[PDB]
């Protein structure tokens, strides 16, 4: 699973992009 995040990816987690979703911009962490 991967996961849209504020401020940042959690534990274990990497960023592969950015979400934008209800008006901000989300992390896009796996």
């Amino acid at each position: 699973a991967c996961y849209c995040r504020i401020p940042a990816c959690i534990a274990g987690e990497a960023a592969y992009g950015t979400c934008i979703y209800q008006g901000a911009l989300w992390a896009f962490c796996c």
